[PDB]
């Protein structure tokens, strides 16, 4: 009888449940709350996780999605979380510039197609991406597939003077350089995500330098990103 527990208390223990990464328990309490009509408990927990930039939010959503609770992700989480986990075509839009992430037309080096924010285009099939979930080591990571080119996003192994790594599309996952993790954030009314490389733990960002073409190169950033989602974070929209 969850009716007999204050709502504030129900929020807290689900939230604690997620933050300590106890996912069977969070999924179990969630299935029960939803059942008894208490969905706002869940929605409040989700908003708290997003505001506090809680990485465990992603594991939470993904577990809900795998464990027969697609209904919960759909109802208590912003539409982004359904696009991620249903693996729908998305666009990745960099909050600071409003630029859409894409791969270059021309294959440069073994490196594959340099990635960058497109100075103009937010509509062509070049800008469509898929995020493909995997569970390992009690965490959730994603491969980021560019759908037109069928190439995966990665951080090159070399650095520039500042320790930043270029981002490219390549044909092959051999390594953690092709896998990423997400941290949710709230800006204005947006749900935004910091997007981190699994090998280097650096955030995917767009350079401040505009190319002669109007494009800005995509890098893994050597420096602090958190606390600045309008500079470092990505919004996710349906393609």
């Amino acid at each position: 009888a969850d009716s007999d527990v204050p709502n504030d208390i129900l929020e807290e223990q689900l939230y604690n449940s997620v933050v300590v990464a106890d996912y069977d328990s969070a999924v179990e309490k969630s299935k029960h709350l939803y059942e008894e009509k208490k969905s706002e408990v869940i929605t409040n927990v989700v908003n708290k996780l997003i505001r506090n930039n809680k990485m465990n939010c992603m594991e939470y959503a993904y577990q809900l999605w795998l464990q027969g609770s697609k209904d919960i992700v759909r109802d208590c989480f912003p539409v982004e979380f359904r696009l991620i986990f249903a693996e729908n075509a998305i666009k990745l839009m960099y909050k600071r510039d409003g630029l859409a992430l894409t791969l270059s037309n021309d294959v440069q080096g073994d490196d594959g197609r340099p990635a960058y924010g497109d100075g103009k285009d937010k509509t062509s099939p070049r800008v469509s991406w898929k995020l493909i979930a995997l569970w390992e080591n009690n965490k959730v990571y994603f491969k980021i597939l560019n759908t037109e080119r069928n190439q995966y996003l990665v951080l090159g192994v070399g650095t520039n003077w500042n320790g930043d790594h270029m981002a490219f599309g390549v044909n092959s996952v051999d390594s953690f350089r092709a896998q990423w993790y997400l941290q949710p954030a709230k800006y204005d009314n947006d749900v935004l995500f910091y997007i981190y490389n699994r090998e280097y733990s650096k955030a995917l960002t767009l350079s401040r330098t505009v190319e002669p073409s109007g494009h800005r190169m995509a890098w893994g950033y050597n420096g602090r990103v958190i606390g600045s989602p309008e500079h470092y974070a990505w919004g996710i929209k349906a393609f």
